């Protein structure tokens, strides 16, 4: 009688495909991104005309992958991908690697050739379990239909726990076509569903360290976004102990940048005020951030004041991190607090002393913010639109709609300028490829985010070269009914690469100018509204038309070429050893570039 | 003095990037396909404005990969790819897997993060050596500049010997930026530069078997194309011993299909005459073909007459194969002849008896060819153009120019119809993704083939869904000056998948209808000539304008929807258990489809 | 434990970090994880019927039995029942030794590199080979292209061949092509096989050869 209670017969008679369908329902999947093919056909037949979730069809499986990423980052739910064997599966490798580097919960289901054909170099056979091993948290090949529910449960659990990340489940055609003939453990048919004394002591110790600090700073990242209460507790800590807050690129929106305590973004292209502050802080509170090499600058020269404080027992680095692999990986933590940062903050904050004022510290911070704004060369009569100005215009106008605003980007200068010049205020509103840094990410990510948030304004701030990578997915946006807003910053160059070529290779631009299509005729061919802004006098009204649109829309803006992103901490330099914008220096750079290229650039 | 003669000092003082450049020259590389990025910048600076080879810039690294494949298959030279780390490298995974499955010599050079940053989850770091291990013959990461020339030599050698295939060489940024300070063995600075008694005896034994055969057949594949004399010796053998010849998809063009001895293509969608002949042959001469599962049909039921003949010592299977892994992998060879098929044919043919006539065998063969043409439902008044007719029109008109004609394809029905209805006569004129079967292959492969053969007519016969995958590379064709000819068979469906859904899933079309852009406005946006054929009366003049064009051109043809590719040997059936076209059956299928879909399809 | 003991049995390894085994369980776990464990496909059933019809035609059958028959207590019993019913000589591998009573007149002893020349001669001349839980290892088959000529001829003429009872798909058609492959536990499949096999009283010609070979090929 007990055995009957622990076994389940309800799936008997169903195909593997039909069992897949049922398990999607039980895992509350409301959206699937995918593309059909021979090996995955039994699953596609099972989900035929399903009213249980929305299916989104891209033009390319890489599109499906990045869409699912955008969906996951906007919603906080795992992004589900369904593709066929061989090239269908190998086409998702870049999105999987992308999701691993940025901690994105992705569940990839790939069709596979029949088990009778595996290992024979069969039609459309790829060793995707072998290939994807390094770009997934975990993967598996299902070998019989009886274990399919269990493997699906395991995939979703692994993808969404610890540091979230991609998993892949390989589905042989004869398994998904086969019918379950036996009962299975009832726990495998259902999804899911205290603090260690060691961590509790670490938290108490961390509190005592912070209570001594005279120059504290919070360094917050993507981890704080993986709980709804995250930003709330971050604000509570900063308010109680009176601490300035800087964030990573992936942490943007975790803290209200309108708050006086906001130091904006830190790192290679972050605020020099933020970079100066972290180099001078005696206590660094790292909340869900991994000390990436775009953030720390030269590692041996990173955070000198905090390391000194640690040695003198009056400060140091307090690292709230969920993955042991990323604790003491780059920098030694004075105290490591393992687990979910939000949960641990609940225990941390009541032990932290309330502080009214920090006159000396905040005097320095206010002085640094004043002398280190995001300065750049403004428009002049007759000049092209400056890309920094464009971003500001979009940020100002977008904030006046009574809708949430979500931003995705491509990779390059436009991405950095978007990060710098938007005013970030809400969690999960910056959706950008940071770790892997995949060009082409912007458009499909926007589609995925728009599907997750149908009532949001979703803006893809894209580069012309990045947009070229995946522009076929415009048709996908129309077919999905996703009214995304794409803004292409057209500088007719791979700007981020030409910046480095100008700086380190004496203006030798080696293969960094790709030809662009006519973006207005392209938009027309894709059945998308097109807007082109070519001069300063069209900027305001053009951006308004862009944002007022109630349909998918592509905005092209002609912007100044050969303009560097500043500030910049060059590779190998300390975080406070930065290059700042200077008008006279820019003019000299222009003359030098003109001379060296014979007036071509 | 001897040591001075064996060491070389000539590269001392050069950066790794400059050494790469020199080694490309020494390997007679005339074309490089690639895309820049941070990790590979030292190499791009070294090849800046090089007049030693043509550089081709795609819009996407997958484009570079498939272009290099098309280049390699058209030219017989290795296709060289140059990309950056991370997403640049992961984007080449599908082309590498593609090249492995189809035996294409591909040399991929990928930038990598500095050695000081490897294994730290660095900016744009992917474990590409781990990821690409299953989709390359061999890969390596260069760890110091002194070993760079040797690794480049090894890569080219491995890629082009045995069964050709892809290799990857990983290039850390600090290695390519570093300068060679020491002498290296002089053999590493230069590229390169008898039959075993066992094989010789096998050849003699194989000859004696063929000299007994009463119903011989040649089964020829891609391997015969890997030597310039290949097709010549194939013809010499067939003529001398009077043997009918069938080829694989990848073998198309190895034998002049106008020859009476031609049995056309065999396999799942091959001629029923070819399939019948191989099932009844007492001796099968396999020349550079791997008995793939799209060719053999049900393996246990494959070649019954040849297996009987082997057991009775009067025939069997004679396998000329260069890779031991593919000998006795699928079917047992009666005699295995290891090595280059063309070289071994030179030893084989003089031992083979000359034969004047085979009255009985060729009477059967001629009868089979007569009753098994590639039949289909012809146009009727007012109907759309039939896709089979379109292919015939292009084949007939293309053959009247005084230029070589090279065909690339996408993947699906159009691919099979192209294979069936073109008349193949010349080697290396069918460039198609067969093993992996990658949609999106057609356009970039055409660009690569066109660059390899600037005086050739290059036609991409593409599907609408396949073309959507990589249509951004149209801009790439213009920028490269490659006057490719793209013909999109627009049936507004994933036809190959709907064929299987009609056949096995009762006309349940699950997510197999993607929306298409306006292909004429698309062509215009890409600065490409556009032609649209919508009815029967525009077919001839439209195809002529297509072929007469001296610029990149996109032709869209509206063709009949929901038409199956026939003949068809269903998966699991014997090669001679095929479905044939029948007019009445097609009509009944149409009525059934109409009823089941409520008149929607 | 499940993986080690199912399919073809084999080794598994479980790695146990010191701090895991020293740590204390503080949370409830699914009750199924706290307990160990605890029909024939139509495809296999048809293969079995087909295999029976092939054996019922055979004039020179031989059983080639290996370690697989030992992985069920009823294994040797069913092997003997089959051999007795259809009157078939039995040879075994090194790992199959003890599966068949070698005192039985139908015993051909061990085959292979150092096996009986009587067993080796018999398998090279048999028109039907019944492989029971054996993997055609290279110490057993001799030269693969020259292995079992009479059984391959019989298969081509539709009057015999190789009938392979094997639990692991990886070892089916790995070395030699099976005329019929019967997937699953050999003992369980024999229960379905034997009632379809015709009872045979004598094989005068075949057993005359076998007895002659045993006489001239002692150890
Ligand atoms: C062109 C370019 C320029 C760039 N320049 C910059 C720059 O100037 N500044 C900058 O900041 N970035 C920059 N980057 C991005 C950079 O590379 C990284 O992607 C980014 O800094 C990572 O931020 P993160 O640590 O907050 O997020 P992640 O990489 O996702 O790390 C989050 C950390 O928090 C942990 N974590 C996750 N969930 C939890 C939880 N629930 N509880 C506790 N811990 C958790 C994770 O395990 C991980 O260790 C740039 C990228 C590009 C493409
Ligand atoms: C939708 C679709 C349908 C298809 N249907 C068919 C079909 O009906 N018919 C068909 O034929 N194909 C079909 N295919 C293609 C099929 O999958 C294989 O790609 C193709 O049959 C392989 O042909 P091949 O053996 O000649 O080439 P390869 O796969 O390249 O094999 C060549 C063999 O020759 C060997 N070799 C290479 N060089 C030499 C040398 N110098 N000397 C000796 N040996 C050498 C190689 O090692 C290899 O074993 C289809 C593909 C698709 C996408
Ligand atoms: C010096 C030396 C000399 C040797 N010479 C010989 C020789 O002359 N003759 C000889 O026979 N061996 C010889 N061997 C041993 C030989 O190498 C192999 O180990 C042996 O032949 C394997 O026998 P086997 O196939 O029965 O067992 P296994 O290797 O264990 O194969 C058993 C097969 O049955 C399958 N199976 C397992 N369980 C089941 C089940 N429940 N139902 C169905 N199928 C199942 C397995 O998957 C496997 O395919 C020699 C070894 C040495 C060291
Ligand atoms: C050209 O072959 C196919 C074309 N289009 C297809 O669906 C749209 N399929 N679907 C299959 N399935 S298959 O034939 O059993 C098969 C396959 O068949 C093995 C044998 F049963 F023929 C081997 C490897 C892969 C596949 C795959 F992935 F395609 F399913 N083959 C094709
Ligand atoms: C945002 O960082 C870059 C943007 N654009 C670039 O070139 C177009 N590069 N180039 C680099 N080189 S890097 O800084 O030494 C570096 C890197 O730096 C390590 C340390 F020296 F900072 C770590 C991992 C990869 C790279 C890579 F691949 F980008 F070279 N970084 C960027
Ligand atoms: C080539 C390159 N980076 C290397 C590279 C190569 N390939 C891929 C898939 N991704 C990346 N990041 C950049 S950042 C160029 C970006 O050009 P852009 O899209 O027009 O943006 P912008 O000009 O504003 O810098
Ligand atoms: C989806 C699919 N195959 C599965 C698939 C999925 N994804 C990739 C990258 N490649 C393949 N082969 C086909 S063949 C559809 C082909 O549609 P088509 O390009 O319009 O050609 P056609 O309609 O003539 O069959
Ligand atoms: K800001
Ligand atoms: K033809
Ligand atoms: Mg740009
Ligand atoms: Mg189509």
């Amino acid at each position: 009688k007990k055995k009957e209670q622990l076994m389940d017969d309800s799936f008997i008679g169903l195909t593997g495909g039909e069992i897949f369908h049922e398990m999607m329902l039980r895992h509350k999947v409301d959206t699937v991104f995918g593309y059909a093919g021979g090996a995955i056909l039994p699953v596609f037949d099972a989900i035929y005309n399903s009213d249980k979730f929305k299916f989104v069809l891209p033009r390319h499986e890489q599109g499906a992958g990045h869409m699912a990423e955008g969906y996951a980052r906007a919603s906080g739910k795992p992004g589900v991908v369904l593709v066929t064997s061989g090239p269908g599966a190998t086409n998702v490798i870049t999105p999987m690697a992308d999701a691993l580097m940025d901690g994105v919960p992705l569940v990839v289901f790939s069709g596979q050739v029949p088990t009778t054909a595996i290992g024979t170099d069969a039609f459309q056979e790829a060793d995707i379990v072998g290939i994807s091993r390094s770009c997934t948290k975990w993967n598996v090949m299902v070998k019989n239909v009886a274990e399919l529910p269990r493997r699906i449960n395991e995939a979703f659990e692994i993808a969404t726990t610890g540091r979230p990340g991609p998993v892949l489940v390989d589905l042989p055609k004869d398994v998904t076509a086969s019918i379950l003939r036996e009962s299975i453990p009832i726990n495998t048919t259902l999804p899911s569903n205290a603090v260690s004394e060691f961590t509790s002591e670490a938290i108490k110790r961390a509190a005592n360290i912070l209570n001594k600090a005279k120059k504290p700073i919070i360094y917050a990242g993507a981890g704080i976004l993986n709980n709804e209460q995250g930003p709330k507790l971050l604000k509570e800590l900063a308010d109680k102990a009176n601490i300035p807050v800087t964030t990573t690129l992936q942490g943007l929106g975790a803290f209200d940048q309108r708050d006086p305590k906001s130091l904006d973004m830190l790192g290679m292209h972050g605020s020099a005020a933020a970079n100066t502050a972290i180099q001078n802080a005696d206590c660094i509170i790292a909340l869900g951030a991994r000390f990436d090499d775009r953030v720390t600058g030269n590692i041996s020269k990173f955070a000198p004041e905090a390391k000194l404080a640690a040695s003198e027992g009056r400060g140091g680095i307090l690292h709230f991190e969920i993955s042991p692999k990323n604790i003491n990986k780059v920098v030694e933590a004075t105290e490591a607090i393992e687990g979910d940062v939000t949960a641990n903050l609940q225990s941390f904050i009541p032990l932290v002393d309330s502080i009214e004022n920090r006159p000396e510290w905040f005097n320095k911070i206010n002085e640094w913010k004043k002398k280190y704004p995001y300065s750049y060369q403004l428009e002049t009569p007759g000049s092209l639109i400056k890309p920094q100005t464009l971003i500001k215009e979009i940020s100002d106008q977008a904030q006046t709609y009574n809708k949430e605003v979500i931003v995705t980007t491509g990779v390059g200068q436009h991405q950095m300028w978007a990060a710098q010049h938007f005013t970030w205020t809400q969690p999960r509103t910056m959706i950008t490829s940071g770790g892997l840094g995949t060009m082409g990410y912007g458009l499909p990510a926007a589609i995925g985010a728009q599907v997750a948030k149908p009532d949001a304004i979703v803006i893809d701030i894209d580069g012309d070269a990045s947009f070229n990578m995946t522009l076929t997915e415009l048709s996908s946006a129309v077919q999905a009914g996703a009214p995304i807003k794409v803004c292409v910053l057209n500088n007719e160059e791979q700007g981020m690469v030409t910046q480095w070529q100008s700086l380190f290779y004496e203006h030798r631009y080696s293969h960094t100018h790709q030809s662009n299509p006519d973006f207005m005729k392209l938009a027309e061919s894709m059945n998308v509204k097109g807007i082109r802004i070519t001069n300063q006098q069209e900027l305001k009204s053009g951006v308004k038309e862009f944002l007022d649109a109630t349909e998918p829309v592509l905005l092209e803006v002609i912007v100044e070429k050969k303009v560097p992103v500043l500030p910049m901490v060059p590779a190998g330099k300390a975080l406070d050893d930065f290059i700042l914008w200077d008008a006279e220096v820019e003019k000299q750079q222009n003359d030098l570039r003109k001379e060296r290229t014979g007036g071509k650039y």
